[PDB]
């Protein structure tokens, strides 16, 4: 049982829910790679065992364990997977196993909020345009005008023979990246694939550095249809700063739902490749890593200019300064806009007492240190030292090969 | 079958063979990742000594010759008749040099070949212990152009007891406790503090009193000795364009030099061994200054600059933090005192690693701590995978001797 110790107050607490995990990640006693972001890289007797386990603890959390109808459901799952091979779940458990993935990721900061999601059964789909009705009612809910509620949809399972549904983009809202003649990008470099697949696939292009790219959605066995968003749909903020009168004209933008779709859900020992699933942002996110990193948007230097600071010397701190004013402006056009955003402080603030709350609950939590602190002001947060343990529990998200 | 590591802002990929000979086992399983802990006989100091010997013998491209036999030979007929054996200065040297370089945590890195070595294993007392330490502070500080240097204390060995620097750091703050129960001076540093006051010491009252050194030779009780002020150097803080900041009277010291970690080499362990570089300013800035366990002038400093500090989506913590550290920064220049900032620091290491996979196949990188503790995804390292893993010769933390 790993002795995990907070270094701010001196407080001491005991992960005895580790001793439960189960998917091996990628550590061993000669090395250590916690630092890597992929873990290593991406006859069905194994699926009673991963779906007797998920409903065990579905009855645990419900009071009923023992007696009434959880032996009851014991039973219909091995007679559905001994006639078919797979097994349809409840709706009640589709929608705790959602939860419980979303409580389980190692590197999410925002689990403080894991008990409220808001679940759409797509089960039923089997078509393109039907999921792309989907994901627009995703969407919408998701959106709210700007006051944003998480939520998740969950396409059909995947079967064993014949196809699967997949979102080829890695997010439902992601901006174009175009290559130039001198090979550089407008737009976004993080999409400069997606792109040159939008394109070879009917899509016209567009003007520069904010186009919002179409989704390839995927069928089973038939291939990918784009389909176009509509506008109203794609809820956008403007970025101007409170007090620097020019950074509406570097004319930067962001988008508000944050919706990731490229993720396999995997409840029970089932893999439901698409699956899409959105909150709200933290202002570092687009901030500090969207829009500074040296290989995304790498605006940092140009807002530097801007305020008229000492780019010569790396000891003024010039990076340090714009960054700082970035975020600021993130967070103040978000909030003028009436759109749903929390800074890095609050936000570890909160994970702080979603650990103490899984300290009692569930005896310790998963946490991913690396991605927990925050990519700016680190030490000035409380988790920066906090020390965590990470592993890997079911129900939960994992990362997938794309389809090409 | 050796980890693939890459790098996310450029799309670099090499893969890190030397993790394979890694001679010890960490925290870490299969089942759960611990990196993120801050604290993770004859036959077997004969296989040590022998891996080392291999080591030197290598470095200095005499690998399986006459000479390399010979001292192998040499070593275990010397562990034969006493248990132990003696290094010679030149493998001292490498030995020291080699420790540095695997240290994991430890970002200025690329500097590790300029190491100045003093051998003061013929010390035989306290005043004596005390001789060498003043020297070394004199040539680490160097009125302020600072050098990087190690002083390597009696080896431990069977029948006496060990050479201990009770203080974690030659220079080091008082920390008093009030009636408050709060702390004035650096809260770190409240036991050695209480220890130095029952060993004799006379404190202050100050929150930048230096520490007495106490300071323990073999069988004795420590001993207590006061720094000359002069051997000293301190840097006062000011900010260049905040004048209410020098009305603060915060000050800092030059030298950091880490005084209660163990050197080992080849089997030998070393438990008095001091070594000392010179700072990177977020460590004085963010850390010492700013952790609320620590002075935790954070607050004080947002609300001077009229900061909005009800609220924390102003960002006044991040606003005020970067301007502690380019007062650092200055405060330093001004004094013609080295220090690197965490830009440069971080931009260098890049270069230690691609030197390092050059060289040897890989490079053992904690990235929680490579990484500085503000600005981090704006250095290069952030962006780097790394692989954490324990070589030797090396330098461990050991328990305190109280
Ligand atoms: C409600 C507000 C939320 C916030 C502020 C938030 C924030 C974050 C952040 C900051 C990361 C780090 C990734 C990076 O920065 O590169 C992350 C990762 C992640 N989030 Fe959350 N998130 C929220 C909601 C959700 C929801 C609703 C889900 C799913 C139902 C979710 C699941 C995940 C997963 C699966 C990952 C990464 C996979 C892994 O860590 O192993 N999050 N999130
Ligand atoms: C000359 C410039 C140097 C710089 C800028 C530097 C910087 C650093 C920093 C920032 C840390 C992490 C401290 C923290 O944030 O808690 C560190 C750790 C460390 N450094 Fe360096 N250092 C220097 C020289 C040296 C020298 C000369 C030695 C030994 C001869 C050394 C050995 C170590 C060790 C042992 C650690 C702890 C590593 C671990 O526990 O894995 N450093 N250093
Ligand atoms: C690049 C390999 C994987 O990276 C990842 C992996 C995951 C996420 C991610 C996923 C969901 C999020 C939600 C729901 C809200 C939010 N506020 N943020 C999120 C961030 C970002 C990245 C970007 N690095
Ligand atoms: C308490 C767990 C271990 O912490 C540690 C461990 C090591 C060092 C350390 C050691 C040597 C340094 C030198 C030579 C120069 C420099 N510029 N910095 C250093 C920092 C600091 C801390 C502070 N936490
Ligand atoms: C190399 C390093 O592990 C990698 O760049 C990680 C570090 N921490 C991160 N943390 C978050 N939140 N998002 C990221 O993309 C990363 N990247
Ligand atoms: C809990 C946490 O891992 C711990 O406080 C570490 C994090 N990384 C660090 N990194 C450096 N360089 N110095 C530190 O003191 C710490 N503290
Ligand atoms: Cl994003
Ligand atoms: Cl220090
Ligand atoms: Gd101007
Ligand atoms: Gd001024
Ligand atoms: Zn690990």
């Amino acid at each position: 049982f790993p002795r995990v110790k907070n270094w701010e107050v001196g407080s001491i607490t005991y992960d005895t829910l580790s001793a439960q995990a189960q998917q091996d990640g990628p550590c061993t006693p000669r090395r250590c790679l916690g630092s890597l972001v992929f873990p290593r890289k991406l006859a069905p007797e194994q699926l009673l065992s991963q779906a007797r386990d998920f409903i065990n603890q579905y009855y645990s959390s419900i009071k009923r364990s023992g007696s009434q109808a959880h032996e009851q459901r014991l039973q219909e799952v091995e007679a559905e997977v001994a006639a078919t091979g797979t097994y349809q779940l409840r709706e009640s458990e589709l929608v705790f196993g959602a939860k419980q993935a979303w409580r389980n990721a190692p590197r999410c900061v925002g689990r403080i909020q894991w008990g409220k999601l808001q679940v759409f059964d797509a089960r039923d789909c089997r078509s393109a345009q039907e999921m792309f009705t989907y994901i627009c009612n995703h969407i919408k809910y998701a959106t709210n005008r700007g006051n944003l509620r998480s939520a998740i949809t969950v396409f059909p399972q995947r079967c064993p023979g014949r196809g699967d549904f997949r979102i080829w983009n890695s997010q439902l809202v992601r901006y174009a990246g175009y290559r130039q003649q001198d090979g550089s990008v407008r737009g976004d470099p993080a999409n400069v694939e997606i792109t040159e697949l939008c394109i070879q696939h009917g899509w016209t292009p567009g003007n520069g550095r904010f186009d919002v790219l179409p989704l390839l959605l995927q069928a089973p066995d038939e291939p990918p249809e784009l389909f176009l968003l509509p506008p109203e749909l794609v809820l956008e903020v403007p970025l101007e700063h409170p007090t620097l009168e020019w950074f509406a004209a570097l004319g930067l933008r962001w988008y508000a739902l944050p919706a990731v779709s490229n993720m396999l859900l995997e409840i029970g020992g089932l893999e439901f490749p698409a699956a899409p699933f959105s909150g709200w942002y933290m202002s570092t996110e687009i901030g500090t890593r969207n829009l500074c990193d040296p290989h995304r948007y790498n605006i940092l230097e140009d807002v530097a200019v801007c305020m008229d600071l000492d780019t010569r010397t790396t000891s003024s701190l010039w990076k340090d300064k714009a960054a700082v004013e970035i975020n600021v402006a993130v967070l103040h056009s978000y909030q003028l806009a009436k759109v749903t955003i929390v800074d890095h402080h609050a936000a570890t603030a909160s994970f702080m007492k979603h650990l103490e709350n899984e300290q009692k609950a569930r005896g310790g939590c998963p946490a991913d240190w690396a991605w927990i602190v925050p990519p700016i002001s680190g030490s000035l947060t409380p988790v920066f030292h906090q020390e965590m343990v990470n592993y890997f529990l079911s129900p939960a998200f994992r990362y997938q090969p794309d389809p090409w």
